[PDB]
């Protein structure tokens, strides 16, 4: 550990996209500091005042040069969540079409929990898997966190099940794609915890890709509303497979296995699954098995596809697209330092 | 477009951005502040990673301190050797506590830039600038010949030597003026000598950038009581408008002291010196005996007058054209290439014979009960 060796080691940390002290993450620190200090009450402090005087125009210049919401033309809102929305966007300069997820910093600060997105960021950006929705850019302003992802024109599997009477042949395909998709997540050292058809999106070819990773959690050393498993409602990766069985049941029956008009009713039905759980014999066998060993099950035995070439085969529903923007498959001032921008330092990612 | 992240003169350069995070971790890591969930969780995420950064980056521990070779108001200068490269340097330390306590924690910026980007043989080179929660560190080139105060005390300086050192100061100050600065504290303590015995200016802590008409507006008197000019000495709110001629006054003070052995406005009482500078018309007297020539007396008097009639007012060429500098040994354009009057006898790369010994004695910031940001005036100081 003697420089220029430790100088090279320092230079690697500034260039690495996976690094928390990366050039883009360091700019976030100064950007957040300027946002959180620029108030008349705080400017009474000579240290705060003079720091802001020096990094005044230069941070405004940085804000102009860096990626912002103004660089994207919003076509239409294609999704909504608890803390934000997903909009179909087109980059004004490149004319490239994307899906932009927005997360309200106000809501993340108000009702606490402002760390859920860190899992979603690392998964979507560093997966490099055909089973995960790719994150091209991540940026932020004083109000929102923005996630520029690849657009999925095929829509979600909730929309597919509502528009089609799903046969067992189709059910075999989509379940198998989810199995391969979840295995990639586990291989990355993560557990989904919210496997559902709303989080299963289809591309232009009609193939599955997992989304909404705001419920994920990184595994330790060894690996430790109806879709929830009894263990969650210390555990391994086997908890996500329960939700696969829930998904397979709903796909073939048309209703969730533990449905109740009262949410508390579903909770009691999940805990009593042994007496609560009420097509073919092998499909029923798989649902009950969840309620390589998954891949070896008789339900997946077919003459159309193979596990290693499944994504290369023709999907059951290939979306009819007219354009690159086709959406037919979609329906206080502080009196002292508070540091509201601090939980969001290091969110900015660009790739290449 | 990322020119702002690569440029060493940029305030948003990679090293300056790290300072922001480093300062934030220092200023937020207190139990009272950690009660805030935003501050607590930010510090939890950038915990180990900032400690890793602190280990990888340049620190005081990378340098082996040989001995203290200088002392200032806000710090000290120590002869150091880099532990890894074994390279010998002079490290200036500036107390963040003293800068915050006494206010005025912005003097070092122009000093950092002048030493770093002058690229002149007349200016002491700054190789590295770094910091911790307590000090600002300035890794500079070591000047083994010492200061001109030490030279005048150890030698009975003749006029031939006086002609050389005055001429080197003239060329040195002209370079600082060409960079758009007024020194404001020209004295022999700030005049250092290299291994060859040639002059280099140091301590640019009083330096101020001139406007397009070479002027400066300052409401506070700056410099040393013996070397200060009348225009700078009497500066106050409303009346503090002066040019580069104030540096030339100090040259005349330096030339007088070199030949006489005493400052021209010396007094045992400091206010006596103040009075003597303001009354320079009747105060400037040469010792009765006389041996210091007619042209040397002419130069001292040409500098030691009111600004409007002071030599140098019409540029540096009128100073260079003075009869005192007329000699048969050197020329203005080749002066630094000629052999110096005193070439230091050096036994080792860590020879401190030309520096006197210094004695010993710190204070720290109280724990904050709310955010104070004591590290904020020092963000961006890190260089190379
Ligand atoms: C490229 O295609 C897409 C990729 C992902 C998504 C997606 O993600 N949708 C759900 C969503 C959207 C917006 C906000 C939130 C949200 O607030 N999600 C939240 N999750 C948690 C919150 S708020 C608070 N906390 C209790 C922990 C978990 C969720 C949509 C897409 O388009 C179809
Ligand atoms: C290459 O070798 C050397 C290079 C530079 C120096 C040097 O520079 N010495 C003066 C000095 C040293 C330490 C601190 C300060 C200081 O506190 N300087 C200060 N300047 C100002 C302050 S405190 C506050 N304010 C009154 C206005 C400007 C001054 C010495 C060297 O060799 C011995």
């Amino acid at each position: 550990m003697s420089f220029e060796t430790r100088f090279e080691k320092m230079d690697n940390l500034l260039r690495d996209p996976k690094s928390e002290v990366n050039s883009d993450c360091l700019l976030d620190g100064l950007d957040a500091l300027v946002y959180d200090l620029d108030f008349p009450a705080l400017r009474k402090n000579k240290n705060i005042d003079n720091f802001l005087s020096r990094y005044k125009d230069t941070i405004n210049k940085i804000r102009d040069l860096r990626m912002k919401a103004e660089d994207y033309e919003v076509v239409k809102v294609i999704g909504r969540g608890a803390f934000g929305e997903v909009q179909l966007v087109r980059h004004k300069s490149t004319r490239k079409v994307y899906a932009m997820k927005l997360l309200s910093k106000f809501e993340m600060i108000k009702r606490s929990d402002s760390a859920f997105f860190w899992e979603e960021r690392d998964i979507m950006a560093f997966a490099n898997s055909p089973w995960v929705v790719q994150l091209f850019y991540a940026f932020q302003d004083d109000r929102y966190l923005y996630m520029v992802m690849e657009y999925m024109p095929g829509g979600d599997l909730v929309n597919l099940m509502s528009n089609y009477d799903v046969p067992e042949k189709w059910a075999r395909f989509y379940t198998a794609e989810v199995v391969l998709a979840l295995d990639a997540i586990h291989s990355m050292g993560f557990i989904h915890r919210d496997v559902k058809p709303d989080n299963m999106l289809l591309d232009k070819s009609g193939h599955l890709k997992l989304a909404d990773f705001g419920t994920c959690m990184k595994m330790n050393k060894e690996g430790m509303p109806d879709y929830i498993s009894p263990e969650v409602l210390y555990y391994g990766r086997e908890c996500d497979w329960w939700s696969v069985g829930v998904f397979l049941y709903e796909m073939l029956v048309g209703d969730t296995p533990f449905y109740a008009d009262s949410l508390v009713g579903t909770y009691s039905k999940i805990m009593n699954h042994k007496n609560s759980l009420t097509i073919s014999k092998e499909a029923k066998n798989l649902i009950c098995a969840f309620l390589e060993e998954i891949k070896r099950h008789l339900f997946f035995k077919n003459d159309q596809w193979a596990w290693e070439t499944l994504r290369d085969t023709v999907a059951p529903v290939v979306p009819d697209l007219s354009s690159d923007i086709d959406t037919s498959n979609f329906d206080p001032i502080p009196k002292a330092f508070v540091g509201n921008q601090l939980p969001f330092v290091g969110f900015t990612y660009y790739s290449n």
